[PDB]
Parts: structure tokens; sequence; C-alpha cells
């Protein structure tokens, strides 16, 4: 079957979105919210 046992690093998280690999989920998440961009209909530039 495939249950893991093989990755030795500890980072149960990845970012599916650049390739980060974090340790605490928190680590992943306060990330993950910068990948949001800032953005907003108009002029406003970031
Ligand atoms: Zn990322």
């Amino acid at each position: 079957g495939s249950s893991g046992s093989s990755g030795t690093g500890e980072k149960p998280y990845k970012c599916s979105d650049c390739g980060k690999a974090f340790t605490r989920k928190s680590g992943l998440h306060i990330h993950q919210q910068s990948h949001t961009g800032e953005r907003h209909s108009g002029p406003s530039s970031g």
C-alpha cells in the first residue's frame, strides 16, 4: 500500500502553488495568504 514511512524530512505540508515544504501546518497557511496576491478591481496597483 501507500502510507508513506519514507520521507525523512518533517514537512507534512507542502504549498501546492510554488513548492515550499513546511513542518508546521501554520508555517504554510500564513505563507499562502501571500500567494493570494494583493489586487483590487480598478486603478489600485497592489
Ligand atoms: Zn507557496
